[PDB]
């Protein structure tokens, strides 16, 4: 069967600024780069940045809610979010509708998130404060 | 410090066909559903389906290369691909890289992939046959 996410590939319009964002600003590990892409890791996540002439820099009001959340500890969350804010990283959402999260944009407008907590923790929180119509299996 | 992918959220135009696709066709575990979304798991992956009226059913020629690859074993790959083909799931690309890959579309045109092989395997192949301009770190 399927066993998890093998990799996340993000199309990017400008390779070097995207590599810098994920490696320098977000702290991910850069393993290789080439004329048309890069490979990074974030823990066990394999991230591929793929140079794509079709990628547009997309304002958050023009894209749907598809987004990518990265795990961070409770101890590190607030100072990492504040650093992104002080660095001028654009945002796309303010209301914490799914727990402790910080919503921010990459250089092309990919919707990213810092989140504290697992799926099990989110299910437990939702039992007390469920989303409208929620059922648990 | 970021420690991995926390969750992947896909915006969906119609919740019931997307739940059918990810749970029934792709075999993911459904943990909860509410009036505007669902939570599933696939191994370590926490997947959220978020009902979003801004999601367009998007032809693959009209989206960029951003895509989401799921892990499967080599032994299971061909029968899972045949299952998707029997269900009429569209393919958006042929495989031309190392490691088996099947490139298929979700009901809203999200670009998905089945892939066999790790980042380490890809890096080993690249060190033997580097892409144009490739540098390692
Ligand atoms: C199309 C370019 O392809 C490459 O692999 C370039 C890599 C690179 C890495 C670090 C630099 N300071 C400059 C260039
Ligand atoms: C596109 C990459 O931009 C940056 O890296 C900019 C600033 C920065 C400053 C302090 C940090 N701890 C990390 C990053
Ligand atoms: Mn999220
Ligand atoms: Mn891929």
């Amino acid at each position: 069967m399927l066993s998890g996410l093998n990799h996340l590939t993000l199309a990017v319009s400008q390779l070097a600024p995207s590599v810098a964002f994920y490696q320098q600003l977000l702290g991910m590990t850069l393993h290789a780069r080439w004329d048309s892409g890069a490979y990074l890791s974030c823990g066990d996540l394999w991230l591929c940045l793929s140079l794509d002439p079709q990628r547009r820099v997309t304002p958050p009001e023009e894209s749907d809610y598809t987004h990518y959340a990265f795990s961070i500890s409770e101890a590190d969350f607030a100072s990492f979010a504040a650093r992104l804010e002080a660095a001028g990283v654009a945002v796309w959402k303010l209301n914490r509708s799914e727990g402790a999260s910080h919503y921010f944009l990459d250089p092309d407008g990919h919707k990213l998130e810092l989140h504290v907590g697992s799926l099990a923790q989110r299910l437990a929180a939702c039992r007390e404060q469920p989303y409208k119509g929620m059922v648990f299996f």
